[PDB]
């Protein structure tokens, strides 16, 4: 069934989610502890992002690979802000996790506090992302718009990555594993 993940969406999105714009565009941004959030890599902030509508410094951004050097199109980014976000370490899984239901979470200026059933999510693992070979990507079907990266891919009680893409058929998601935020 549904309902619980979007239960479990809805909840999350509201304390740890936010609405960010970069030079290249504007996204969903999850927060995971202390002051570190993840975005899909290529938002590529800058010194300065606009979080919710208010200018926030980013002290730190960590572009992540995997060991073999190849691409995750996950970047973690360190905000300078007072407010730490709730610790969702524990909702991250430790492998790739494949679902049978998923619900992506998208709020933008563009698609304001939007939930999509997406179905099965599978594991590909080892992808080409326009031109970047790319580990980790979980699919799904999706009619994919521009506009909907750093969307949170959740699950029941488990948020299972970031969305870094689509081609108006499938969408894309990074996985999000606990590890990231040792």
């Amino acid at each position: 069934m549904k309902g619980p993940a979007f239960e479990f969406a809805v909840a999350m999105m509201k304390r740890n989610a936010s609405t960010v714009k970069t030079e290249y565009g504007e996204f969903t941004m999850l927060g995971i502890y202390d002051r570190w959030a993840v975005l899909p890599r290529h938002a590529k902030p800058g010194p300065t992002i606009l979080m919710n509508d208010q200018e926030v410094g980013v002290l730190d951004a960590k572009e992540l690979v995997d060991k073999d050097g190849t691409n995750l199109e996950l970047t973690l980014l360190k905000l300078n802000r007072n407010e730490k976000f709730r610790d969702i370490r524990g909702f991250l899984a430790r492998e790739e996790v494949e679902v049978n239901e998923a619900v992506l979470a998208i709020n933008t200026s563009k698609f304001p506090n939007m939930y999509i059933p997406v179905g099965q999510v599978t594991d590909y693992g080892f992808l080409n992302l326009g031109g970047t070979p790319t580990k980790r990507m979980l699919v799904y079907n999706f009619p994919t718009r521009a506009g909907q990266c750093g969307g949170v891919l959740m699950s029941t009680g488990k948020v299972l990555g970031i969305h870094v893409g689509g081609n108006g058929h499938q969408g894309f998601s990074a996985a999000l594993l606990r590890h990231y935020f040792n």
